[PDB]
């Protein structure tokens, strides 16, 4: 079939829909006696035919005799176990048939005994298989159908002590996805009575450990709890609770029970489940939501600047290597009528005609789409956008400042696009992008923070000296994924970055400011100046006067102090203090200037001397410790003789040395 296939399921889908009896056998033929089925099951039901009504109540019949075969444990052998796509697509089928205007009353082929028989079906299974995500996506397909099931099921489990299981929260996370459902347990008790019995389990551990409506956590529950938090937190007014003085608790908590109480006892492994639980927790809050973002920042900030003084532990090691150094990841929607070419959110549709990727912001459309004369072109469509088509190279980050400023929430964790078909002959790009949680946590400079607490070598190690200076990481945040391969090779063109970024924020701050002069000032307290000093002196080989790639180093170096010297170039007097002249006096230029001048590169060096022709107070090194550097340069000018700048430059230091 693998070549005509579309032909054989479009002519099932008509025979089908011919009749309500052959309809009928051939769903019995079809589930007792793959993809492809999946597709004739949704073509068949949510078509909407005076058929449709019969054919649900067959797919209702089937799945009620499977819930029944697994419930007292030829013909049958499809009721023996039902595929778990199967049970998906049925669970789609429902629900579209809820949303589609239907002329059938949905909710009167829905019953209580069904809600009875599956639940006892999921408990009757363990975690493992597909199979219990399945017969969850129909339990949650159904009570958004009717939230009085919902209702009732809260009344079960002692809901209006307490003991459930993985696999009953299991259930009750994966069935509480419908809205209907998530209202109904925000309306429920049960996530307010949940997060104050682990906020009271925590602060319980807590006063132990440092002693060295209410009800009991036991260690094992916590982390599938907590990935019910991690999978609630898709809402936004649950992000906006979260950011609330009332959960902080429940963040301060985690944080001193996971990092104090090492090894009431935690193990490794449910450690790690509470670990790995934390980082699904901490990628679902600040997921498109930048107040979370900002959040986390100051959080980080706090925890940074109350570190102890010096060793920092795995939790925040790997938090930092993780959270803001991957890209941020967004949901993907695409709803078209033509084909486009896993258990998801029934939100997100069935088959081929609907497609959900969990990409991240950074790729553009014309990525997206392709991996999914007049000439057809695919067009992308919002629906809050009237009339007008999408770019194919504007990326993710510049279409969510474009919906957050176009009265979407904060918060949507999936956007929704639809693919249309135009015809070709043969100020949307422009906007600002997302802030990112990266850029976030280093707008109040919390690197400078982390650097406290912690291809040649030297680079690498100087580069996490120049982050700590304030301003370095946001003129280092103009290149995203270089910048992150550097954290990279950091954590354990690629040299010339954490030189390149100093540059340009030495030419982006000027002398006339302050900020100019106090990271200067700052650069001579902390060091910088000998750093690079010693790694010129090591790279040309040769000493200071005591009282292809080592090519490219040298000239990003120079460049590096030309920049540094005059801003400008790439009260001037009093601008810079004599501190730096008598650390220039002692170091190696002089006698690395005199080698390398008697022998790009040049242009950087004419450009670092009229840069210390510029200072008036950085001009009496010129004088050689008995011929003039403007003599000199003459006659090797006359000696080259890219000519008029050599000229100028020569000019220039002719009229700094007379």
């Amino acid at each position: 079939c693998g070549m005509h296939s579309p032909n054989i399921e479009v002519v099932l889908v008509k025979i089908g829909l011919q009749s309500t009896r052959i309809g009928l056998k051939l769903i019995d033929i079809l589930l007792r006696n793959s993809d492809s089925t999946i597709d004739i099951l949704y073509q068949l039901g949510t078509t909407q035919d005076p058929g449709t009504k019969d054919r649900i109540q067959a797919l209702l019949k089937w799945v009620s005799d499977s819930a029944r075969v697994a419930a007292m444990k030829t013909v049958e052998y499809g009721l023996l176990m039902p595929s778990p796509s199967h049970l998906h697509c049925v669970a789609a089928i429902l629900w579209h048939s809820y949303e589609l205007l239907v002329e059938y009353d949905l909710p009167a082929l829905l019953d209580q005994e069904l809600f009875e028989l599956l639940f006892n079906w999921s408990m009757s299974l363990p975690c493992n298989m597909v199979l219990k995500k399945a017969v969850d996506s129909l339990l949650c397909s159904m009570c958004h159908v009717h939230p009085n099931y919902f209702s009732l099921l809260m009344g079960w489990m002692g809901i209006t002590p307490l003991a459930l299981t993985e696999s009953h929260l299991a259930t009750l996370a994966s069935s509480s996805q419908s809205p209907e459902a998530i209202k109904q347990l925000l309306d429920s008790g049960l996530p307010s009575l949940l997060v104050r019995s682990l906020a009271s389990f925590c602060f319980s551990h807590i006063s132990s450990s440092e002693s060295i409506n209410k009800m009991p956590i036991t260690a094992d529950l916590v982390a599938p709890i907590l990935r019910f938090l991690t999978e609630v937190g898709n809402s936004h007014i649950m992000k906006d609770w979260l950011g609330g003085s009332e959960v902080n608790p429940l963040w301060t908590a985690l944080l001193f029970l996971l990092c104090h109480s090492g090894s009431t006892g935690l193990t490794t492994q449910q450690r790690t489940a509470i670990e790995n639980a934390t980082v699904a927790f901490f990628l679902q809050c600040i997921s498109c939501h930048p107040n979370n973002q900002k959040l986390m920042a100051q959080v980080l900030c706090e925890l940074f600047q109350t570190s102890p003084q010096g060793n920092i532990s795995g939790f925040i090691r790997r938090l930092f290597l993780q959270l803001m150094l991957e890209d941020e990841k967004v949901t993907m929607f695409l709803q078209s009528p033509c084909p486009l070419y896993v258990i998801q959110h029934p939100m997100y549709g069935a088959g081929h005609k609907f497609r959900t990727l969990h990409l991240p912001v950074s790729t553009t459309l014309s990525d997206v789409l392709d991996r999914v004369i007049t000439v057809p072109v695919f067009h992308l469509f919002h629906k809050l956008l009237a009339g007008q088509p999408l770019p194919a190279e504007m990326t993710l980050a510049q279409l969510l400042t474009l919906l957050y400023d176009r009265k979407l929430p904060q918060g949507y964790r999936s956007i929704d696009l639809t693919v249309k078909l135009g015809s070709r002959v043969i100020s949307l790009l422009e906007t600002c992008p997302i802030q990112s949680p990266l850029q976030v946590f280093a707008g109040m400079g919390g690197l400078a923070l982390i650097a406290e607490r912690l291809i040649p070598a030297h680079s690498l190690a100087a580069f996490g000296l120049f982050l700590r200076l304030p301003g370095y990481a946001e003129v280092l945040l103009k290149e995203r994924k270089h910048a992150q391969c550097l954290l990279r090779l950091v954590l354990g063109v690629l040299p010339t970055l954490p030189f390149h970024v100093l540059r340009s924020l030495f030419s982006t701050t000027p002398l006339t400011t302050d900020d100019g002069v106090l990271l200067r000032r700052m650069a001579l307290e902390i060091g910088a100046l000998h750093l690079i000093l010693v790694c010129l002196s090591a790279l040309s080989h040769h000493s200071p006067r005591v009282p292809r790639l080592e090519e490219e180093h040298v000239t990003c170096l120079l460049q590096v102090l030309a920049s540094y010297i005059n801003p400008v170039s790439s009260q001037n007097s009093n601008a810079l203090p004599s501190v730096l002249l008598e650390l220039l006096s002692q170091s190696c230029l002089i006698p690395a200037m005199s080698s390398y001048l008697r022998n790009p590169l040049y242009r950087a060096l004419l450009e670092l001397l009229r840069a210390i022709a510029s200072c008036a107070a950085m001009v009496p090194l010129l004088l050689p410790l008995q011929t003039s550097v403007g003599t000199l340069l003459a006659k090797m000018k006359t000696c080259v003789d890219l000519v008029p700048d050599i000229q100028k430059t020569a000019e220039i230091v002719y009229a700094a040395t007379t």
